């Protein structure tokens, strides 16, 4: 009747990208439980998949605050290029703050839908390192 | 087999926000058709429909670039609190810049799912102006 970190580990599970490694499933058991998806082909990035009431969140971290250049001037151009990476936007998060890459989806999306934002964010993630690389420092 | 405006903006027509008036369709016809969404009871709040082949566009309108008084440090919050507004983020446009919320969905998410972000998006501009109020002018 709509997906918890259990139930959407489990569909996550029996899809090709899992079944072929391609990805692998970290559930934190717990006294709720915590999802984590481990891209194996973008150098194990790990991916924060959790349910949360008015959407399921989607997040990876991009790389510290540490690293931009010009904090302030980069800021500007997130919000100017939403456009760049679809499906997913770009945030700031505290333990040092780093840069996130989230994305937020519908509480009954299907397991397809699921998958493709985790992909999607994966590829994103890379993504804003190879158009944003102006920004950082080395 | 996937939405176009057309075809998105008939779906939407047959749904009881639109049949009842709540909510009114704003097709503009042309070379590839604009879809256009009014809220009726959010002030005619006119919301833009967009299929963009990687994900359907959901966005409206905040306020003018001008009306922030700290655009630096409000830049810093927005990026900040993700959390505040569920399936939708907050971006900056060009025509003076205006600070946009914009929704992102698949590109064969459900009728359902399109209603839900629309109508989501709008309360959440609403609830932007609530909890942002600090950083407007007057």
């Amino acid at each position: 009747r709509v997906w918890n970190a259990r139930s959407l580990a489990e569909a996550l599970s029996g899809t090709e990208l899992f079944s072929s490694g391609e990805a692998q499933i970290e559930l934190i058991e717990g006294a709720e439980a915590s999802l984590y998806v481990i891209m194996r082909e973008y150098g194990d990035l790990p991916v924060f998949v959790a349910p949360q009431g008015e959407q399921i969140i989607v997040e990876a971290l991009l790389w510290p605050e540490s690293d931009v250049t010009d904090a302030t001037a980069f800021n500007e151009e997130v919000l100017l290029s939403r456009q760049l990476f679809p499906l997913s936007s770009i945030g700031l998060l505290n333990l040092e703050r780093c840069y996130s890459m989230f994305g937020a989806l519908s509480t009954t999306s299907s397991l397809a839908s699921v998958l493709h934002e985790i992909e999607t964010l994966a590829g994103n993630v890379i993504r804003a390192t190879e158009v944003y690389a102006g920004y950082l420092k080395a």
